C-alpha cells in the first residue's frame, strides 16, 4: 500500500561524525511507521528523529548518524532512503556523501 | 496569529547579500496566495520562490532577499513572516539575522 518518495533535501553531504540536520520533503508518510536509512557496504544506520519531527506527514527533520569511520580522509558514498518498518518498503535511494570533519 | 504559522526553519541567519536557501515548514497555505515577508525599520522585502517550491501546502523552500544594506558591518536582526496577499493576513514574526558578507566584484 502506497510508496515512499524523497522529493527534496536541504543537503546531500555531511560530516562523518554525524549530527547534521537534514530537512527531507517527501510524499505522504505515517509518523509512527517511518524511518530514514543510510546504507553502505557493511554499514547501516538510521537518521535520528522523533514523531514530532515529522511535519504534516510530508517532511522529516532529522540528524544524520555518525558514519562507521570518524576520521575519513576522503568522501565516501552511501545511500539515503525512506523506510517503512511495518512492511519493509523502501524509497528509491538518494546519494549522500560523508566527508572528513 | 490566526491561520498563518511558521513552524520551523533550517536556519535563522544568513548573508546580507541574500540568496541563502531556506526550508520553512508551515501550516496549510495556498501556493498561489503566499509569500515570505522580511521587515525592518523602513525596509521590506520578499523571499524568492516559485509555486513549485511550495511543498504540499505545508513547506516552502525559498531564497532570502538581500538586506537593505550590503555594507553591513555587524549582524542585524530583522523580522520574517508569512504573508497572504489576498487578505494581507500575517503570521507571528520570526527573527532572522543578516550577517556581514563580501563580494570581490562589488566595491
Amino acid at each position: 500500500t502506497a510508496e515512499l518518495k524523497i522529493c527534496r533535501v536541504n543537503r546531500n553531504s555531511g560530516s562523518c561524525l554525524g549530527g547534521d540536520e537534514i530537512f527531507l520533503l517527501c510524499d505522504k508518510v505515517q509518523k509512527e511507521d517511518i524511518e530514514v536509512y543510510f546504507t553502505g557496504p557493511g554499514w547501516e544506520a538510521r537518521g535520528s528523529f522523533s514523531q514530532a519531527d515529522v511535519h504534516r506527514q510530508v517532511a522529516i527533520v532529522f540528524r544524520t548518524p555518525p558514519y562507521a569511520d570518524p576520521s575519513l580522509q576522503a568522501p565516501v558514498r552511501v545511500s539515503m532512503q525512506l523506510r517503512r518498518p511495518s512492511d519493509r518498503e523502501l524509497s528509491e535511494p538518494m546519494e549522500f556523501q560523508y566527508l572528513p570533519d
